[PDB]
């Protein structure tokens, strides 16, 4: 009964890093939503305005370690992007129907975890409205991908993964386990989830766990196959990721 | 060698986290210092101008979880601040000779660790030069405090602290170790350091470590005096905190 706590801090440590890596990101849209140059662009856009920003956002994505940062207009169209030089440049796409647009518009801020339309590449989409006098002038967006955290967490050998409240493995030190489940889903909500995750493909097959028995703590004994590794005795702890509505779980070996 | 692995990783983690927390703040001056309304406010000390900038910084700092974000003009007087409504408002205060001001003028930027000059709140002061034409118009400063990271650390059960290159502890899981040192310092270089921490009471003695064996690991066993007592034995690891000039040392028990 001695791994319990040890794994329990290991987990609080993981959640914690993940809090901070999300917050690191969140600042970008935060400063950018008020930015006079961002603002300028949206009232009176012209070719040099939008170029300055394309670069301002290019340098920022680099320094912020963001996958993509892009500015969307009032209509839902992307106007400037970090990836503007890429063939995958998001400049000109229609995001009007994405929740990170519409929720940023309704609320001032929004965050939604999804699969890039073309990238098939998982991310937390973070957003903020840009206020106009009059009213909304557009939305700014930053995409956090989490290969860095995941490669941190592989580096422990307590494997770990993060679920949203529907029980869905969004972020994982074990690639294969991305998008499986902790909780039972039923008929009704299977296709709808696909939808929002932009991964109609998704398995929603449950992580290969047998012999779940809840030790007093709400920590659990556990038999897992890993990618490897036919079968394996293990310990499961949980923690809430502060600043998010995600859950973290760490399996400790024996 | 069993503790070494365990502690090598945990410390690596502890840095990464520190990295994410520092980096969260780095971005605000990064952007603030280029923001036309930052500029205007410094070239047009208007009162609408300063009005706005005040809650602008209030809002950003609150979200940012920066402890204070404030804006100094060329003469060093601070002109708008997150905290314009607490009695501890930095507004009208002279910071003309603080290094964070002075070096951001001479160099473009500066990060400087020091005690709150009225608070006794230790923190990083992350500063950026507002250029104009004709030369610099002022500096924008975001102060990062470390109480949250110190509390994540208290929780881990492996005391850890960060030293600059001077050998001084700045961030520490054990509060009474603040401004204790790795290397002895000499009598008359105390003055200038106390003068720069903005803390004449900086104890600046060597950490109370004894009986150090350096390993083949380049980890080291040591005996430490625990605040209160007793002296427990510890394994010590070292890692550079990535993208700072800071260094983290972490003690794990036996
Ligand atoms: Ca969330
Ligand atoms: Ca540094």
């Amino acid at each position: 009964a001695g791994l319990a706590g040890q794994s329990r801090i290991d987990a609080s440590l993981k959640a914690s890093l993940l809090r901070a890596v999300v917050e690191r990101q969140r600042a970008l849209p935060l400063v950018l939503a008020d930015d006079a140059a961002i603002r300028g662009a949206l009232l009176s856009p012209d070719r040099p305005s939008l170029d300055r920003i394309n670069r301002k956002l290019e340098a920022l994505a680099t320094s912020a370690e963001a996958a993509v940062i892009y500015l969307i207009d009032r209509s839902g169209v992307a106007v400037a992007a970090s990836n503007w030089q890429e063939p995958t440049s998001f400049v000109g796409n229609d995001y009007a129907f994405r929740d990170y647009f519409r929720l940023a518009v309704r609320d001032g801020m929004a965050e939604h975890f999804a699969m890039g339309t073309v990238s098939k590449r998982p991310g937390l989409y973070i957003s903020r409205r840009v206020d106009g006098p009059g009213g909304p002038l557009g939305v700014i967006v930053a995409k956090l991908e989490f290969d860095g955290v995941e490669a941190d967490w592989q580096a422990s050998g307590k494997p770990a993964y993060v679920t949203d409240r529907r029980g869905i493995v969004l972020i994982t030190s074990l690639p294969s386990w991305r998008f499986m489940t902790t909780k039972p889903i039923a008929e009704d909500r299977l296709a709808p989830i696909r939808e929002s995750l932009q991964f109609g493909d998704a398995p929603l097959l449950p992580l290969p766990f047998r012999k779940i028995e809840a030790r007093p703590d709400g920590s659990s004994t556990l038999d897992a196959l890993l990618p490897g590794d036919s079968t394996a005795a293990f310990l499961r702890v949980e923690t809430m990721v502060p600043s998010t509505n995600w859950r973290l779980e760490q399996l400790s070996p024996l």
